[PDB]
């Protein structure tokens, strides 16, 4: 019944999922349309990756902010709790 | 062949199209997935509507900015030239 996740999920959430992670620590994310889910270790976390910034935007609005040192692994954890969404973009009205 | 416009167009571009215009001047927009197109008169333009701001965001990024006094009609004109897009949202990478 909750399978509706896929629909809300867009191949884009894939490249990204793998993007936000290219050598940090031991972290494995999962792709759920409106949710992210991962687990990780903070041993070799974002090493080569000094203190760099990331910014996520939903409906064209922030939705979560983390640094590369903050080792998202730790973060993305809490984050997922905001059960992101799939496809929403927009315009602001006065 | 260019009909592909619809596909790129999302019912959302509708409510919006009508939103950004609820009593300004004489302006009639058209809905083309990646393009907006309208024509207008600057007689009774954004009257009741003093100087208010609007902000459009694509991929979750600005794409065009106009005030309510600037009478978009005049603006939206030039604007459309950036042939907007349909559905794109995102995240920023360092």
């Amino acid at each position: 019944d909750n399978q509706k996740a896929l629909e809300e999920q867009m191949n884009s959430i894939n490249s990204v999922n793998d993007k936000l992670n290219k050598g940090k620590g031991k972290l494995s994310l999962s792709m759920n349309g409106n949710q992210l889910k991962a687990t990780s270790s903070n041993a070799g976390y974002g090493i080569s990756y000094e203190d760099k910034n990331w910014g996520i935007f939903v409906n064209g609005e922030k939705v979560y902010t983390f640094n590369e040192k903050s080792t998202v692994g730790n973060i993305s954890n809490d984050i997922n709790k905001l059960n992101i969404k799939g496809m929403y973009i927009e315009i602001k009205q006065i």
